């Protein structure tokens, strides 16, 4: 089989991957408690590589930034200690794990919230109800409280804390989840940010709690173990943009400065990458819609330096592999996405017979 440029190795700030497929950050909701369980040490195992990237499904950094059922969180001892044989069992194969640490904002209900506070948001709006995964019981959200602007920093504070708690349960590195309509997106988008302070009002103002974000957790472990997701071009959440290829613009050339490990960007569903590409200057991950012909594609036409694949890659462990041996893939099966069982749809998806 001929060499394809996804099998390439790429160097990735103080890393050296030995391939460019990315285990895109997968919410599985199998965290019972909101602790990382046995049966993850083992999903994340099958799909680990030697000198492969892994990102691992968003990580809530506190009580507040809960808004599903048994995600995982990383603000808390037990949390911390039930993390170490899970990044142990990918360090066993070689691979390069991030945490993807995670507050959800405004996309929560104060059933989920401590002492049945309201959730926090840039804005005091709440989300319309949405169809849950399964067709037919609806999620509704509670209008979320505004943050005041004192209380801000200590939200930053959350994340940097998070970080730190990632490096201590052995975590290569951390990723900030600045997308899909999630806490950090709520500020960045104008659909969403309607404040009046210096949170709000401007691009800059509106990517100010972001980049304080990535300035903290940067300033805690090092840059170079820093990465950041953004989706300008999302609306999921009823997080749009007026102008999103001015917003993604802003926020590749503000990064930077800061000499990340990366920036991964979600495709846009006459929107395009590719000047944000052109204007970061580091390693860009791009994810949304890929396949292995759109994967090398992508590398060939020099529009990415990473590609990171979700449903692929939970229905194939083995998924930089097959794309090596250019070999079938399985079908991915929606309806266990977001089940609980410890295995169906988790870790019962075959490898390379
Ligand atoms: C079941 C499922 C869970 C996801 N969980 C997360 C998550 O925790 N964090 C995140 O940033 N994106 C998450 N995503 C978005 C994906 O990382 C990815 O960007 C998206 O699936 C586009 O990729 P694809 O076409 O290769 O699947 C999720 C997607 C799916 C389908
Ligand atoms: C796409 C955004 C994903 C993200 O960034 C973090 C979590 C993902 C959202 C999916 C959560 C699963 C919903 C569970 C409720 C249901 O069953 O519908």
């Amino acid at each position: 089989v001929d060499k394809i440029p996804l099998m390439s190795p790429c160097k990735m700030g103080k890393f050296e991957l030995c391939h460019r497929v990315v285990l895109a950050p997968l919410t599985r909701q199998r965290s019972y408690g909101y602790i990382p369980q046995p049966h993850a040490i083992l999903h994340y195992s099958q799909r680990s590589t030697n000198g492969g990237l892994l990102i691992g499904e968003a990580t809530v950094i506190s009580e507040t930034g809960i808004g599903y059922k048994d995600v995982p969180g990383i603000w808390t001892k037990e949390q911390v200690e039930a993390w170490k044989p899970i990044v142990d069992a990918v360090h066993a194969k070689g691979g390069i794990f991030f945490c993807q640490i995670w507050h959800v904002g405004r996309v929560s209900n104060k059933d989920f919230q401590p002492n049945g506070e309201d959730p926090i948001s840039c804005t005091d709006r709440g989300l319309t109800p949405q169809i849950m995964s399964n067709g037919i019981d609806i999620a509704h959200f509670t209008r979320p409280r505004r943050l005041t602007t004192d209380e801000i920093p200590q939200i930053v504070n959350e994340f940097r804390v998070a970080a730190r708690n990632a490096i201590e349960a052995g975590f290569d590195g951390v990723e900030i989840h600045g997308a899909h309509g999630y806490l950090i997106d709520q500020f960045m988008k104008d659909q969403v940010n309607d404040r009046s302070d210096k949170y709000g009002g401007s691009l800059e103002n509106r990517c100010r709690f972001a980049l304080e974000i990535v300035e903290a957790v940067a300033n805690e472990i090092g840059s170079d173990r820093v990465g950041i997701r953004i989706s300008p071009f999302a609306h999921y959440n009823e997080a749009g943009d007026t102008n999103p290829t001015a917003l993604g613009l802003y926020m590749v050339e503000s990064l930077n400065k800061y000499d990340l490990a990366y920036c991964h960007v979600v495709e846009p569903r006459t929107e395009s990458l590719v000047p944000m590409r052109k204007a970061y200057k580091g390693t860009f991950i791009v994810a949304g819609g890929y396949d292995r012909e759109d994967g090398n594609r992508a590398l060939i036409e020099d529009r990415a330096d990473l590609v990171a694949y979700g449903r692929l890659f939970i229905s194939n462990p083995d998924l930089p592999k097959r794309f090596e041996l250019n070999a079938p893939l399985n079908k991915y099966n929606r309806d266990t996405f977001y089940t609980s069982d410890p295995i169906v749809g988790y870790t019962d998806y075959p490898f390379l017979e």
